[PDB]
């Protein structure tokens, strides 16, 4: 069941958030914010700069306070407004999902059905850890009463990329929240307009002021701000491994602030010969080509053993060639624009590199359209390692397939990158299933699926794919700060 | 009971470890190692640099590839391997805190009874974690089976200082081999004798070649090239707030390497009127004076309510003229010296300003000896907050003391300081315990006493004294890297 | 603020619930249903027998079976449907606050301000934990992948008493149904009919058909064929000690089922010289009296240190003649009756006791009213170990005040008895409230309080007070059954 | 690598174990002790009754009371003290193992190699547990600070078998103590010998006294002393699941005692088409067979597709008649005896049924030797599930081969039993391992192998196979006793 919003999307919140009310940026400056399927302006909005980031990080800080009411309220309590505003999101998901299409370039059928389903799952499944964050009672040496509080951290500054923007902010906002942190948000420069109706949702569901600020602007100025201020505690960030690093380095200059990184990837999938080979081919195309390849988790290598590598890529190529390219709110059409000009670019400038560099091109390979940043679907098979396409991350609607004999030799090329967010293994074999995964050096590995993502996994990259993890009870704990609190007795008993 | 060595202590393990094997440095330089108390030189040690570091990380790296005997051994035998080590150390006590205590200016009585004592009891503590870190198995939605495995990260780099050499060489081991990683350990240039001896003890133990590999040197050249190295997974470090800033920066700049910092403080005491007043005196005193004020932990400011604080500092002042400084090797001396020049300039230039600044001088203040860098005993009592002995880490026996009479007024000052590793709070109410200490920013609050410190405890510094915990279930996370595996299957069942 | 409902209650569910539907009993007897403040007929019910147990049962064991939309569904919609409970009880709280006000003598400030409260917070807490009930991965000895599913147990035969109706309801199915199980729940024969609504909400909700039953009836009948059934795979109790006896040779007779029970307790409290005498006077008296005294916890001995008990005794007995009996729906009215003619006589036979075996009556000591089992509140004095009074569960509105001098004796004292369900430490000193609550042989330990129970905790007695734990993270493991899954495997990695 | 004793062994420990010091038995009786293999008796061992419990009962709560030193020792010494009883096991590691085979009848190559190195890592491991065991700290709604204590259970009453005597022993004392537990053991009236050795090391070890109490004697007097005792806290039991009934039943008379039971099985394996027949048949083959089939865990349903099931009895029948008979001290002898006339007598009573009810006997059926409990090994093809020998355990060298063709069908019959310890999946097919392993109701499934145990999983059984968990670390909660201390506070904050 796929409905539809009756009346055309006004947008309504275009404001800096901080202390549940609506701010003016302190320049005064506002800028554009643009739909990629026409490259028509939808909108102005107020940019936030280092002198907002200040303002929004202050009301962090008070609503943090040591007797403030987020640091006094029941943990059940925090729970309860947590599941308040997944109704509200709920309530606003044909508004949501239409604003999600229309700024992010995202299919609407998609921005529904999964992202929208997803933001309201992963809330729900935040509010109920809020209160079973528990500490430990410890029998140390001595006699001593020993037990820990698992504390929030504090004031948690969130980056959020363009490619999911709702789904990435509730993954930031949800466990920050559920944990006790007061948070301030920058959205994408792309798209701040489906957080910016998020935050009037926190206000009606009635958190305390300061406890979630969303400051909107660019990554140079308002990025930085947040990654550098001297009273943030934590950094988290989802976006390019090359601003990650921006971002680690900059925490370890200011006040070495807690950092979390959910990074790029060349993601890897082997396909043994005994694998169901229809499977494998559904699951690493859409692997590859969800969002118009705009996942860090795309599946952008796929070896495939050689005696069914011809058969694999003629029927991947059959399957790339089914794609109806349009505006992602027309019903039918399955594949949207990419973001903008400098990732249409970066990604042209990767499908020449294929051609130029010697790989095979099945289809696709060049632009679509006269208005959008489209990219036909791009299919390169005898694709090798060395190559442009191999290495780097395309984050366009672009698949490599290699081929392999030895499974010793493609484990060594799977791991060979200095990425490892994920890896995807198809066989039937259970030994193989079980060994390669276990060898695969990679944050998430799934065995003949791909790209299965839920709230109850903790899900983040291994090497420079990312540090820590988001969601599952594992990633709770990077938002909590640990204190031992250790207490003289006369005699203690066990 | 305090044995001692009977023959003179000859000093046999001064080169660079790894692999099993003892190497000379690659460029075939050594380095001087300095006894502290008497300013003679001890012996030389093979000088490790970037390109030691790089054989070194070769080494760890071989030893953590899938299908290599580190990697494939049952957990229950890495954990016997470790105790194994304790029980080499236990056999080895008298030898380690001789030259604990000639190499590190630590005193003997001491360095047999606490720093040996902790050492063995933190690596048993350890082995037994090594068969228990366990993933999960996850009821993700959809029709999928979803485990993790908690994976060891790697090769982890490990910079130790120089004011507990063998109980912070066994804090970073101790984890990350019982998590199955393999380690670079760089030791204190000042101190790198007391770890080549444990590492000849790896080797006997049993442990796979290029497990546990000792790379001495300098901090600037050895302790640089682990922090930006390209094939560490992870760096551990413990030491000053500056310096773990440029690690910090370093990985960030580098490989996005996983980063965990234990350092400085200038950590409070709250004493309330209502305390035992010698329990809180004598706890204060050995907070600040421990190792000649050489701790992280050091109590470095005593905030005490008016009505008990002439009290306070007249008795602490009595408590601090007991000492009697010398070499820490002979019965009956109480105060060893600095650990070196550096240090000893430093301490002094801060005693300075303390008197400068006008603090009152009570005790101490100066220099002790012709030979070896003894500093007097110090106590300040009217102490402020602005002054440089209030906010700067001394790291040398100098004890400020400082008055109050609001309880609101003193928790605002106490966490008025970018530092947070540790507090102490000394009261009888019930209500005032659990609320001081939850209300201070610290990673460990002691109620009525004072750096009381534990295997089974989790310690760790918030704001810029720390990133993560060392020790505890809660440690052993930052040694595992968390690996999601998702399989498709038919039909879940719960 | 406390509402009312504005039409007179009607009853409307009396039948017995089985796959979702009404059933009339297998025998056709039904049996009759009484207000315990005006001993009057409220209506009449379908007498389950073993007969209707057995049907239940059947259905229970169809909704458990591997396949079924109960096994298969989400574990997260698992948690929807209890929150959607949750959602239905808040709708419905005036109408079931009013009817276990009516049905189970319980004064309506109560029943809609603690009762409702506590029974919708309950199914919010335990909602939260569906997704998160986890298994672990085993790094086992040998090359083997091991991992444990913590199942659901299956068929759990759920036997609730008359004190708390619809709370010992929901701390009963919502742990058991957030854990993947099914019930057959067996209401008291004196309140069966607030369940009775709740089934209805659970239709409503869409629960799948045969996961709850409930099968309204009496306890030599239809909880002993639970406690006997050979297809019931777990029986879960809360009642009397005596009856908590006859569960466990029941399932140990006929099929070894899992058994919890929660039971009564004679539960002490320990009030020394410096506590703040007001608030132990305070909580002792609501830690006997809550609910005409019907409270498992009831804190039936209080004994208070010599140079303060008369103080104790007389506040005591002013507070205790505070009170407004009548019937329980009426404004102002603080007393309501006790459950019924068994529960009535026994309270008064004690009550004769106390004064034949010596005991000082304060107050009280007599009955109230031409109609309703009501009981005066009744306070005595100089109670000695040995007295009826002090080793019986009386479970009426009945103080007994013992005096004390040393500590070592009347922690034995507290302690000499078969039960150990809770008991309460009243003081100022910090290690008193540790090494006292440590000392005392009781499930739940209050300090400076009593009567303080939450969903987050785990709640349960020591000895014949019971056996497991209900409610926290801990509670849960006795809804869930462990397997171990070992899978031989070609070479395991770390 | 087979060591063995080079004197002949000389039996010393033959006396009642209480407060660690040697004890007749309060009646002075005495009763023989039996070599299985020659029938002769080895020695007396005083007789146990229930006076003789009774003293022993005493000591464990004398030293379990608050203050003592098993309560007040540091945890980490707990452990201290159970690593250094491994060591003495593995001192006496060829001792105890000739002990365990005289006595037991069981081959001394297994007891050397499997049974004492499972004794000693089992004890290594459950050393490493004893100061990780904690409680919560929980954000409990309202204004307090609430934690829990997971305290020892108390005094609990061990009932060992006599299959693997010493591994029982350490299954049982090893958590018990581990925990903080004190123990009255009750070792098999056939295998008393090898307990009392390990009752010397423990008072070798330098265990507190009455920590560990061993009462030698038979099941229906010390056994029932010990289930009905109204001071044990909890009994564990490893036995018939006939016996099982009467403990539970007991404990529920008695003092409603915790209970765990560990009991016995028949135990199915499924072997699928696709299987590793070699793989399947070699270890459904030492899955029945195993120490003369005297396994609660014995494969003995074994279900083969019937396409397999030809060769798979053919396969199984020429490893069965492989074997050589004889006493298990002699080198190259593989079968022993079983371990008295009571199970010999119901071994070949249910080998008659199999001849009578209509299985094809295709080798053994019948007795070997002049002397010693011996029984041919025998395999039945064409078993069907209402024989005696598909019904009921035979606990002796007995093997039943079943054939099936339905997947759906063989799930149900493996499944229709009231046991329910363990199962084996044979196969290749990824989803199938995960799907049948899922829905068997066996607490232990096995993927292409059976028998593996190990310390770090939790074992035991669904049904009337068991209640409880024992080992891992789900095992460990059994022997804790959880107590929530919730404090009144001011002001709490997250
Ligand atoms: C919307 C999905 S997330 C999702 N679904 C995908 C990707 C590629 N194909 N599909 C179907 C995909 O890449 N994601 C995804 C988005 C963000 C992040 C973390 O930054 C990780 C993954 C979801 C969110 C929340 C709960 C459950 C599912
Ligand atoms: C030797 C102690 S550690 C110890 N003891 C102290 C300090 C100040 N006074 N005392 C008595 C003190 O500062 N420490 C200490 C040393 C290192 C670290 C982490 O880098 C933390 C603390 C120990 C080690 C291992 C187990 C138990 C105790
Ligand atoms: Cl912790
Ligand atoms: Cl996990
Ligand atoms: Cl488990
Ligand atoms: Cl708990
Ligand atoms: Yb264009
Ligand atoms: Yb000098
Ligand atoms: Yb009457
Ligand atoms: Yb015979």
């Amino acid at each position: 069941d796929l409905p539809v919003l009756l009346t055309d999307l006004k947008i309504q919140y275009t404001k800096i958030f901080i202390n549940n009310e609506w701010h003016d940026s302190v320049s005064g400056k506002k800028f554009p914010v643009f739909n990629p399927a026409t490259e028509e302006e939808l909108c102005q909005v107020e940019e936030g700069d280092k002198e907002d980031v200040d303002k929004a990080v202050k009301a962090a800080r008070q609503a943090f306070q040591i007797g403030s009411p987020w640091r006094t309220m029941d943990a059940s309590e925090r729970g309860r407004l947590l599941y308040k505003l997944a109704d509200l999101i709920e309530r606003d998901r044909l508004l949501l999902a239409t604003m999600e299409s229309m700024n992010g370039g995202k299919l609407y059928s998609n921005a529904y059905l999964s992202d929208l389903a997803g933001c309201i799952k992963t809330l729900r499944y935040c509010a109920g850890w809020a209160d079973k964050i528990q500490g430990r009672t410890i029998p140390i040496d001595g006699n001593f009463f020993t037990y820990t509080r698992h504390e929030p951290i504090g004031v948690c500054g969130q980056i959020i990329p363009w490619n999911f923007p709702l789904v990435m902010l509730i993954w930031k906002i949800g466990p920050a929240l559920s944990c006790g942190n007061t948070v301030v948000v920058k959205p994408a420069e792309q798209t701040p307009l489906t957080a910016l109706h998020v935050a009037s949702l926190i206000k009606e569901a009635g958190f305390p002021p300061g406890v979630v600020n969303i400051v909107p602007g660019y990554g140079p100025t308002a990025g930085a701000a947040i990654s550098s201020h001297m009273d943030i505690d934590k950094v988290a960030f989802t976006g390019s491994t090359e601003v990650g690093k921006l971002i680690k380095e900059a925490a370890g200059k200011s006040n070495l602030k807690r950092v979390t990184l959910e990074l790029g990837g060349k993601s890897p999938c082997i396909v043994l010969a005994d694998a169901d080979l229809d499977n494998a081919v559904e699951f690493a195309h859409h692997g590859v080509f969800y969002h118009q390849g705009q996942c860090c988790i795309a599946a952008s290598r796929i070896f495939v053993e050689e005696s069914i590598y011809d058969e694999f890529v003629r029927r991947s190529v059959e399957r790339a060639k089914k794609y109806i390219l349009g505006n992602p709110l027309t019903p039918g059409v399955t594949q949207g624009p990419q973001i903008d000009k400098e990732q249409y670019d970066k990604i042209l400038d990767l499908i020449e590199s294929g051609k130029k560099e010697g790989a095979k091109l099945e289809c696709g390979g060049g632009p679509w359209g006269n208005k959008g940043y489209f990219v036909q679907p791009t299919v390169f098979s005898n694709v090798t390692d060395e190559m442009r396409i191999a290495k780097e991350e395309i984050f366009g609607p672009v698949q490599q397939i290699m081929k392999f004999k030895s499974l010793d030799d493609v484990i060594k090329r799977a791991n060979n990158t200095f990425y490892g967010l994920s890896a995807g293994v198809f066989t039937k074999d259970i030994d193989k299933a079980i060994t390669i995964s276990s060898a695969l050096q990679a944050g998430t590995v799934w065995v003949n699926c791909y790209g299965v993502v839920s709230a109850q996994c903790p899900f983040g990259g291994f090497k420079m794919s990312g540090n820590g993890r988001e969601l599952g009870e594992y990633g709770f704990h990077e938002y909590t700060e640990v204190k031992t609190v250790t207490v003289k007795i006369s005699q203690k008993n066990s």
